[PDB]
């Protein structure tokens, strides 16, 4: 392997592939896969949020209540999200939720705040 997959997956995705190849090693090493069903929430706008997520399958919706809930995008392999708990206040600020089987590979707060955090796609985000 899983390692040499997430290797070779993580070498694929435009904002990871500007990383040093040890550190992306060192995410190899940590990140854990989990999988989703269709309809599952991944993450509940106002929960409290310590983990980015990187699609590695699958494709998911982001809503966000500003009554109900609005569509805001889809998102799918090779794109990620959460990393606006983990950029100052850990609130979660929207809902992502899975539509159909989708693999994430999830970094929890240390690897991020020390190997993701600093990239400009990431840091400089805006929706
Ligand atoms: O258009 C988007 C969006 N598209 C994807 N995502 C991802 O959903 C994740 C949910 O968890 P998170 O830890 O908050 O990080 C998030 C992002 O990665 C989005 N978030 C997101 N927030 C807003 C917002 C916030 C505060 C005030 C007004 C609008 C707009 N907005």
């Amino acid at each position: 392997i899983k390692h040499t997959e997430y290797m070779e997956f993580l070498k694929s995705v435009p904002t990871f592939q500007s990383l040093p190849e040890e550190i992306l090693s060192k995410l190899a090493d940590v990140l854990e896969e989990t999988h989703y069903e269709n309809g599952e929430y991944i993450i509940r706008q106002g929960a409290r949020g310590d983990t980015f997520f990187i699609i590695s399958k699958g494709t998911v919706n982001v809503t966000r209540e500003d009554e109900d809930p609005v569509f805001l995008r889809t998102l799918g392999k090779g794109d990620w999200f959460g990393e606006k708990a983990l950029q100052g206040e850990d609130v979660r600020t929207a809902n992502v939720i899975a539509a159909e089987a989708v693999t994430c590979l999830v970094i929890d707060r240390d690897s991020f705040k020390h190997l993701i955090g600093g990239l400009d796609d990431v840091s400089n985000k805006a929706y």
